[PDB]
């Protein structure tokens, strides 16, 4: 009925493509022809009234780096969230797949992918929340898009909400975010450094060796993640400017462009 509204008889159901805190997400066609992928939401994980109203601020989020949502179904129960189709899958299980074989030169270009998303982001003074590598995910071109973007504020799970919670992302959080819930776009800046440490990792789990607690505490400290093998100084330089402790000294994601920008043409 409305411009969001997409009708699910308009949906064939081909492949389960896997299961996230919502519930299972399927690969589709819309009409026949149009690849899709079909969030069946689960009874009691979201803020079903609340997401249908930002639902129109998120379709008009349009970025060729940004998994784009197409619509909602709305009219019943399981509700649907339509979103982009990306081949690939998620990015992390894409990074742990060793025979890929990447080329450092490939690593960056995700970085690039991610970054070039997070400036349309906050150019629209919209954020992730959630920036991490299980929230990315590669199309068939291997072009890194951001996916789920602001979909955490509809979370209902308590383990998921709360920082001290079982499901938090403590480890692409700042001291601050951990420290008083102080979010902004530099917490986002914060996990985009954990992200292209995820990238150089080969997808390895930042601070493999703690806890979430432990990784609180090593954070507040002054203590960072170091060096992946795969990284360059140059490239080691960008991601641990994100994680400045001072959040106003952490840099933009204009500024982080223009420096992965000058890393590549560097390699
Ligand atoms: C083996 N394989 C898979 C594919 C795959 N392609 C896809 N294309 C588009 C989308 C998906 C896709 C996207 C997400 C999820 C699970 N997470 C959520 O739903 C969800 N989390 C959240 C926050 C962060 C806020 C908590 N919000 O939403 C998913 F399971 C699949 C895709 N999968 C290709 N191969």
């Amino acid at each position: 009925y409305g411009s969001w509204e997409i009708d699910p008889k308009d949906l064939t159901f081909l492949k389960e493509l896997g299961t996230g805190q919502f519930g299972v997400v399927k690969y589709g066609k819309w009409r026949g022809q149009y690849d899709v992928a079909i969030k069946m939401i689960k009874e009691g994980s979201m803020s079903e009234d609340e997401f249908i109203e930002e639902a129109k601020v998120m379709m008009n989020l349009s970025h060729e780096k940004l998994v784009q949502l197409y619509g909602v179904c709305t009219k019943q129960r399981p509700i649907f969230i339509i979103t982009e189709y990306m081949a690939n899958g998620c990015l992390l299980n894409y990074l742990r797949e060793m025979r890929h074989r990447f080329q450092t030169q490939q690593l960056l270009e995700m970085c690039k992918d991610v970054c070039e998303a997070m400036e349309y982001l906050e150019s629209k003074q919209f954020l992730h929340r959630d920036l991490a590598a299980r929230n990315c995910l590669v199309n068939d071109q291997g072009v890194v898009k951001v996916s789920d973007f602001g979909l955490s504020r509809y979370v209902l799970d308590d383990e998921y909400t709360s920082s001290v919670g079982s499901k938090f992302p403590v480890r692409w959080s700042p001291p601050e975010v951990l420290m008083y819930s102080k979010f902004s776009s530099k917490s986002d800046i914060w996990a985009f450094g954990v992200l292209m440490w995820e990238i150089y990792s080969l997808g390895k789990m930042p601070y493999e060796r703690f806890t979430n607690s432990e990784t609180a505490e090593h954070i507040a400290q002054g203590l960072r993640l170091y060096r992946p093998h795969l990284a360059s100084e140059k490239v080691y330089t960008i991601m641990y400017s994100c994680w400045h402790e001072k959040a106003d000294e952490r840099p933009t994601f204009k500024i982080l462009l223009s420096n992965i920008l000058d890393v590549m043409d560097e390699e």
